[PDB]
């Protein structure tokens, strides 16, 4: 059976996220404070990291790292590494101009893995502003479409996606919408849906907004939730999860995994809803799948913010959630 925590025992890492490649049985993690990409190796406990060039640190670097996603589920030829700027969500010490950045890297990686290419933020940054009004920033989660463009969703400032093409060449505005108020008024996750073919992001101005990704910008397509979401305050990262032929979508709003199913392409979805207690104060930021062998499970990602960059920390517990998130009836029959 699948154990009900893997306890990644790397000190001071803060994975902000966590992400499964089942291919290769190995999680690819967030180190924030240091913005490196950590490799764990759940069966045998070996672990070793990625470092990017003048954006890696000692736990006091300007960028962090945020968002890690998969070009696709099952032989993943690459993984996509967001890098936030430190002082974005410093609420004590706040900017919207810091350094952010994005990078493509080939899969496997190894130690001494280099971006086959990267691109930053400050450009996309203006034009936003430009044409909207607000400058957003936070760049927390990227999703990959069918031809590896990227879409990057900023948490902060306001509602906003970026486009980065498929071969780094183009960072364009993508898609935005006015914010509703609130410290964090932009998208706190996005993802792709292969099925559908659309990007869904997590939060912001609503729980779900749908886009194409068939052309240079998209309009927001609100999704009509058929129940009771709840509160938008403290969503966090939205996931894929491939349920046989289908889609689910999975968000993180502590201490609640929040997940999501259509039968419409996105016009509406139903919700289901599971909780545990550990995440209540865990820094719980994210869902990730998890295999051994065909055996299935869903893990919780918590970052324990609490402990900062050098607080000590040697444990970071993935706590394996109840399977009926992933278990959708559209209708007694
Ligand atoms: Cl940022």
């Amino acid at each position: 059976a699948l154990p009900d925590q893997i306890d990644v025992k790397v000190k001071n890492l803060t994975p902000e996220d966590t992400i499964y490649d089942r291919t290769r049985q190995v999680f690819y993690q967030s180190n924030l404070y240091k913005g490196r990409i950590e490799v764990y190796n759940p069966k045998t406990q070996s672990h070793f990291n990625v470092v990017i060039d003048g954006a890696s640190s000692n736990g006091d670097g300007e960028q962090q790292m945020s968002g890690l996603s998969l070009l696709t589920h099952d032989n993943s030829k690459r993984l996509f590494a967001v890098m936030k700027n430190a002082k974005s969500f410093n609420f004590a010490d706040q900017s919207s101009h810091g350094a952010s950045s994005f990078h493509s890297f080939n899969l496997p990686l190894s130690e001494n893995s280099k971006p086959v290419w990267s691109v930053n933020f400050e450009k996309v940054q203006d034009e936003f502003e430009k044409k909207a009004g607000k400058r957003p920033f936070g760049v927390v989660q990227s999703a990959q479409d069918r031809d590896g463009n990227s879409y990057v969703a900023f948490a902060l400032g306001m509602p906003a996606i970026a486009r980065v093409s498929a071969d780094g060449k183009t960072v364009s505005t993508f898609a935005w919408e006015s914010g509703n108020g609130g410290q964090r008024p932009g998208y706190s996750g996005i993802t792709f849906d292969p099925h559908s073919n659309k990007l869904i992001a997590f939060g912001g101005p609503r729980a779900l907004t749908a886009f194409d990704v068939s052309k240079p910008y998209a309009w927001p397509e609100p999704v009509k939730i058929n129940g009771d979401f709840g509160t938008l305050s403290g969503t966090e990262k939205i996931v894929t999860v491939p349920v046989g032929n289908e889609s689910v979508l999975v968000g993180a709003r502590a201490p609640y995994a929040i997940s999501f199913r259509s039968w419409d392409n996105w016009k509406s979805a139903n919700i289901k809803k599971t909780k545990r207690s550990e995440l209540q104060n865990s820094g719980f930021t994210a869902v990730a799948d998890y295999y051994q062998g065909s055996e299935q499970g869903l893990y919780a990602v918590s970052a324990f913010f609490d402990n900062g960059a050098h607080g000590g920390r040697s444990d970071y517990p993935l706590y394996k959630l109840d399977n009926s998130i992933q278990n959708f009836h559209h209708h007694h029959h």
